[PDB]
């Protein structure tokens, strides 16, 4: 049945025990194979609590981690102190944890590189797995092979796909040899990282010859999204077409804020559902490090989750212990598990939100104007490398009704891939709506899927060049969990008659559903839109042929969608004529079964707004209604050359607001195109350079900080705003009157032992873009080296960062060092576990120490202290 195009390793085929088939998630068939999933049907399995906050309780020294170089790495304890890891496992098993997690989340090349252990991930993964079996096999319990998100965000360009894929592949080998009962991807922050890690571990399954179940889990930030800005609706929509088995949450902030999120996963997911909150964020109660979630409260949460919502697996994360799991194992034993929903509503998604493929009484509209062949303006800015101009175009089609966007960079004598690699990093975070990737090259689609988050659409697969290319693209759409446009062209040519369209649509449907295991709701069948208006005879019945096929295939293929490029029906006509025929063809298509269209969104006219004599002649064209004498094409052109404004459109003045308000809205909305012209307009009108910085520019920067903190703006849009502010400062900097000085300088560094840099490098970017000089010394920096930089650079303040409670004690040591060396200058501490209370405690050592919750407080503090 297969051809050389086929590749059913990652996604799975339509036969056997593949994760997805034509009727959705394989629930009954996969349970038979995997005893973990078999038990989820029958009973709520209990997971372990934390590994790391247990390891921190122990009296651990540098020699226990094999020396000073690796002090604080959890993964080396599988080699250097295996019994300490086992001790914890055994204590959860005695509390009643039917599943435990291998101490292997940080076991990745690029994370392990920071301890000089880059070559060692497969090793440390193997050892942590073996330890876990030796505990679990005595107690008759399952082992889950934990893998974490790393230190480097792929959507924002901190690591490539290829390296991130390399790391998850080798770490999964290590687990699969060690004999894990499932792979578990956890604490995910970046929806593209999820897809990368899922495909990786599915390949490592194909290499070692053993297939285990897949459990993927995200963390939400307090604001209510993932770090990179993905909501729960989008996260789920991305996971529901991937080869996974369980979806869920871990860590985050506690059960309080996780509640509505797990309510969503529980209601809609056709997969099983996991849920593992931490004990909330730690505090310091007179020396001792305290968590506020009691075990009695965690039982009263997991009872609600398991018995009201229908959550299958329950457990804990950072700052829970054996006492938490004890009370959880009690509360859930003998509850009858609710069966998971049978089908899932078809949707796609961007980085940030999901979109239904069925729109009620309406259409999924795909803006057509990012097409090099089909838009002079796009073509020009593509070749001129005008990034701002392309985002203005893309942004513009959204404002007019675009649910998604079509992207086509192909042009004679250009490299399609070179242009794609420039563009897609920017689009991946720029766009607020999903992409449809338009290409005849399977390698162009492949590249695109390594860059674009969410769930995507591929345009198209057909049988033009045989079964190779068809199967190639169909496997690709199965793996990345993308929707597939199916065009009706076979090896003998384009399908012109209705009988030709059905035959071809029927055969492809059969390859995709039965062979490749695709759902109907994944397919959008494109029958052909040919130009009926060019002049020729044979071409007259061709829009009719297509509408009649589509109403036949709607009845014969219940689940499917249909897509058309309706702007091709009108070729060989004037702009204004084209608009009207396209608006009418679109409406008759909806009636016959069309669910989706490729259109210029803002040039769709409602049927109410079309002249009636024009409307009826449009019908006469579309359905081939031709009397002797009466030529409906001539009368249709006659009409437009007579009636002057029959389809005229001006759209203007969206930003025609007050000048100072416009400048501020430029920062908040992140719009740089036109920025410098407006800033000049303001200077000519008497506005002083330094008044514009501290007036409308600073106000929109406070507003950007106000919205982000409340969950009303996402992280990439915050980096956009600062970019607008950067350009603004560069423009007005030459013209200012009290010249001679900068705003201020901050030496910044993560502390000795602290490996994570995402939030340090956000503070760098945000402060530098606002014209603060930032000497970023990197990670693990000793205090001796910090004060060398200070003595050289004469900064206005010192900033220290680190994620953990041990980071906070190192900062206390650094203040004791700085006090005794005689330093008096301002220090600014921040960090994920660092609280406001603990810094006020530290003021007894060093008076001029301040606390930052985020980089916008650093903003505030830098302003305040520099003057
Ligand atoms: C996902 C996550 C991770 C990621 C971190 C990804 C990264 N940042 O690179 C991973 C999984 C890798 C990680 C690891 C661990 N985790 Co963790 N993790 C989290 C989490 C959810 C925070 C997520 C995060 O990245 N936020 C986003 C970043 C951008 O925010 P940020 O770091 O806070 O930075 C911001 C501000 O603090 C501020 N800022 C930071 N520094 C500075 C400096 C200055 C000068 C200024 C002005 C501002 C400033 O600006 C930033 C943006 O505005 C928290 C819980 C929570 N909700 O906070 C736990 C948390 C940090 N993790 C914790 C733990 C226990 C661990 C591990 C030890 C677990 C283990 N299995 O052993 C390991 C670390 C091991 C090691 N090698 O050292 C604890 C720490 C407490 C403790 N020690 O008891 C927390 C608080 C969870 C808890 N107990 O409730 N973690
Ligand atoms: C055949 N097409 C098509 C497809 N994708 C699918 N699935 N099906 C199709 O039928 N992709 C490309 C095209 C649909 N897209 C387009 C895009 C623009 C114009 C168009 O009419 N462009 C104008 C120029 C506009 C300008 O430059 O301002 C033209 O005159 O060609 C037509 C179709
Ligand atoms: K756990
Ligand atoms: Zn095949
Ligand atoms: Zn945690």
């Amino acid at each position: 049945a297969c051809s050389p195009g086929c590749r059913h390793h990652l996604g799975g085929a339509g036969w056997g025990d593949a994760p997805l088939v034509r009727l959705g998630y394989n629930k009954e068939a996969r349970a038979k194979k995997f005893p973990y999933l078999k038990a989820l049907l029958e009973r709520p399995l209990v997971f372990d609590g934390a590994m790391g906050t247990e390891l921190q309780k122990r009296d651990l020294t540098p020699e226990d981690y094999g020396g000073e170089a690796y002090f604080g790495c959890p993964e080396v304890l599988n080699r250097t102190r295996p019994e300490v890891v086992r001790e914890i496992h055994l204590a959860y098993l005695e509390a009643g944890a039917e599943v435990i997690e291998t101490n292997t989340a940080g076991a990745l090349r690029h994370v392990l590189a920071e301890y000089g252990l880059a070559a060692a991930a497969e090793e440390l993964a193997f050892l942590g797995a073996r330890i876990a079996r030796e505990a679990a096999d005595p107690h008759g319990a399952f082992v889950a092979g934990a893998l974490g998100p790393g230190t480097k965000l792929v959507s924002l360009g901190q690591i490539s796909w290829d390296a991130l894929y390399r790391a998850y592949k080798e770490a999964a080998r290590g687990l699969l040899k060690g004999g894990v009962d499932l792979i578990l991807l956890e604490t995910a922050q970046d929806i593209l990282q999820v897809r990368c890690a899922v495909l990786a571990v599915r390949e490592a399954m194909a290499e070692v010859g053993r297939e285990v179940p897949l459990q993927v889990q995200v963390t939400f930030e307090a604001t209510g999204t993932m770090l990179v800005g993905t909501d729960e609706q989008a996260a789920l929509a991305a996971l529901e077409s991937l080869p996974v088995d369980v979806v869920g949450m871990n860590c985050a902030t506690g059960p309080d804020l996780m509640d509505s999120k797990v309510a969503y996963f529980a209601e809609h997911s056709t997969r099983f559902v996991s849920c593992l909150p931490n004990a909330g964020l730690p505090r310091n109660e007179g020396g001792r490090v305290v968590y506020d979630l009691t075990p009695e409260e965690l039982a009263k949460w997991h009872l609600k989750f398991v018995a009201e919502y229908g959550v299958n697996a329950v457990g804990g994360c950072c700052g829970t212990g054996p006492e938490h799991i004890r009370k959880v194992a009690e509360a859930v034993k003998g509850l009858a598990p609710k069966p998971r929903p049978e089908s899932f509503p078809p949707q796609v998604a961007s980085l940030y939100q999901a979109v239904s493929l069925k729109q009620e009484a309406s259409l999924f509209l795909v803006g057509e104007r990012l097409n090099a062949t089909g838009s002079k303006r796009f073509r020009e800015m593509l070749f001129a490398r005008d990034l701002e101009g392309i985002l203005a175009l893309a942004r513009e089609q959204v404002e007019e009704g675009a649910h998604a966007l079509d992207l086509s960079v192909a042009w004679t004598g250009r490299d399609e891939l070179e242009d794609l690699r420039w563009l897609l990093p920017h689009l991946a975070t720029a766009l607020t709506v999903p992409v449809m990737v338009d290409s005849t090259s399977p390698e162009a689609m492949e590249l695109a899927l390594k860059y674009l988050p969410g769930r995507v659409l591929l345009n198209s697969a057909n049988l033009e060049d045989g079964l190779e290319r068809f199967d190639r693209v169909a496997s690709l759409a199965k793996a990345h969990g993308a929707a597939l446009v199916v065009l009706a062209i076979d090896e003998k040519g384009m399908a012109k008659t209705r009988e030709e369209k059905v035959r071809v649509a029927l055969r492809m449907y059969e390859r995709l559903t039965e062979h490749h295991g695709l759902r109907p709701e994944d397919l959008l069948f494109d029958l052909l839109t040919f130009p009926i208006t060019q002049g020729d005879e044979e071409s007259r019945p061709l829009a009719k042929e297509t509408l009649l096929a589509m109403e036949e295939l709607r009845e014969r293929l219940p689940g499917v969608g249909f897509v058309l490029g309706v702007s091709n029906v009108s070729f060989g006509l004037k702009p204004r004529a084209r608009r009207v025929l396209n608006s009418v063809f679109l409406d008759e298509a909806r009636k016959r079964g069309l669910t989706a269209a490729i259109v210029d969104a803002g040039k769709i006219l409602p049927i109410s707004q079309i002249p009636e004599e024009a409307y009826a002649l449009a019908l006469d064209l579309i359905y081939d209604r031709r009397k002797e004498g009466f030529d409906p094409l001539l009368a249709f052109m006659a009409y437009f050359e007579a009636h002057k404004e029959a389809a005229a459109k001006r759209e203007d003045a969206f930003l025609a607001l007050p000048l100072l308000e416009r400048l501020k809205r430029r920062v908040v909305e992140g719009r740089k195109q036109g920025l410098e012209a407006d800033l000049e307009e303001a200077l000519k009108a008497g506005h002083k350079p330094l008044d514009l910085i501290n007036g409308p520019l600073l106000a929109g920067m406070k507003e950007v900080g106000d919205l982000f903190g409340a969950g009303k703006m996402q992280l990439p849009f915050v980096l956009q705003a600062a970019e607008v502010m950067k350009r603004a400062v560069a423009y007005l900097e030459p013209h200012m009157e009290k010249k001679g000085e900068g705003k201020g300088t901050l030496v910044l560094a993560t502390v000795k032992g602290a490996v994570h840099d995402i939030g340090k490098n956000l503070v760098d970017i945000i402060l530098s873009h606002n014209g603060y000089r930032v000497v970023n010394l990197g990670i693990k920096v000793p205090i001796e080296e910090i004060l060398k930089a200070v003595e050289a650079h004469k900064p206005h303040a010192v900033g220290m960062s680190g994620l953990l409670v041990k980071s906070t004690l190192v900062m206390k040591e650094n203040l004791e060092y700085m006090r005794d060396a005689g330093y008096t200058l301002p220090v600014i501490l921040g960090g994920a576990a660092l609280t406001r209370s603990y810094v006020e405690e530290l003021r007894a050592i060093y008076p001029n120490v301040y606390y930052a919750e985020d980089a916008f407080e650093g903003l505030r503090l830098m302003e305040e202290l520099t003057g």
